[PDB]
C-alpha cells in the first residue's frame, strides 16, 4: 500500500495490473445517477455477538480483528445472497478535514471512511472468498468532523500503544454497533478491494448517512506511523486511493 510521493495509488498499477480493471473501487458516487432499486431486500446488520479479538497497525491502517470462526457478527439482506461474516475494520483517513474518504459524493471527500469488510461463508475461508466474484461485501461508512463520537473513543485511546507498523494490541469487548449512523440507507455496486491486491470480490454497500466524529480524534489517527519502531518517522495520513473509472457499472440506491 503506498501512499507517498513515489509509490502512492498511481504506481500500484505496475504490480498490479488489475489496479486498471473493469471493476475497481472506490468511484465516485453521483446521487443523481444512482437508481433507487425495489428488488433490493431489507439489510440486516446484526453485530450483537461480535467478538473483537485485536487491533494491528499494518503499515496501511490499523485492523480491529474479530472472531469470524463462527457467524458471531453478520451482514444479510440487501443486495447479499447468503451470509456474510465480519472479519475486521479499518479506516482510512486524510491530512486535512477535507479529504481521506475513498468513495466520494458527488465529488464531496469526507475527512475518513470507515470498512467494515466482511466475508462470504459459502467459501469457507477469507483467503478463498477473495478469489471470488461475490466474495466480500464491505459495509463503507463516512466521517466527517463535527461532535465526538462516543463510540470511536475506545479506539482513539489505544492508538498510542500501536503507533508503528507491526504493532498489535488486544482489543477485546469491543462493539461496532457503535460506529453505525442512524439510518442504513445505502448505495451499493460492484467493486474491488481498494489496497493491493487489489482484487474484484467485493459487493460494496456505502452508506448516505456519515458519522460525526471530533477534530481531536481524527486528529489521534493522524499520530499513527506508516513506519516501523526505530525508522525515520512517516505520519500515517492520507492512506485512501481516490476514485476509479466506474465503467459499465450501475450504482443501485436503496431509498
Ligand atoms: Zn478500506
Amino acid at each position: 500500500c503506498g501512499y507517498g510521493k513515489h509509490n502512492g495509488p498511481e504506481h500500484w498499477h505496475k504490480d498490479f495490473p488489475i489496479a486498471k480493471g473493469e471493476r475497481q473501487s472506490p468511484v465516485d458516487i453521483d446521487t443523481h445517477t444512482a437508481k433507487y432499486d425495489p428488488s433490493l431486500k431489507p439489510l440486516s446488520v446484526s453485530y450483537d455477538q461480535a467478538t473483537s479479538l485485536r487491533i494491528l497497525n499494518n503499515g496501511c491502517a490499523f485492523n480491529v480483528e474479530f472472531d469470524d470462526s463462527q457467524d458471531k457478527a453478520v451482514l444479510k439482506g440487501g443486495p447479499l445472497d447468503g451470509t456474510y461474516r465480519l472479519i475486521q475494520f479499518h479506516f482510512h483517513w486524510g491530512s486535512l478535514d477535507g479529504q481521506g474518504s475513498e468513495h466520494t459524493v458527488d465529488k464531496k471527500k469526507y475527512a475518513a471512511e470507515l470498512h467494515l469488510v466482511h466475508w462470504n461463508t459459502k467459501y469457507g475461508d477469507f483467503g478463498k472468498a477473495v478469489q471470488q466474484p461475490d466474495g466480500l461485501a464491505v459495509l463503507g461508512i463516512f466521517l466527517k468532523v463535527g461532535s465526538a463520537k462516543p463510540g470511536l473513543q475506545k479506539v482513539v485511546d489505544v492508538l498510542d500503544s500501536i503507533k508503528t507498523k507491526g504493532k498489535s494490541a488486544d482489543f477485546t469487548n469491543f462493539d461496532p454497533r457503535g460506529l453505525l449512523p442512524e439510518s442504513l440507507d445505502y448505495w451499493t455496486y460492484p467493486g474491488s478491494l481498494t489496497t493491493p491486491p487489489l482484487l474484484e470480490c467485493v459487493t460494496w454497500i456505502v452508506l448516505k448517512e456519515p458519522i460525526s466524529v471530533s477534530s481531536e480524534q481524527v486528529l489521534k489517527f493522524r499520530k499513527l506511523n506508516f513506519n516501523g519502531e526505530g525508522e525515520p518517522e512517516e505520519l500515517m495520513v492520507d492512506n485512501w486511493r481516490p476514485a476509479q473509472p466506474l465503467k459499465n457499472r450501475q450504482i443501485k440506491a436503496s431509498f
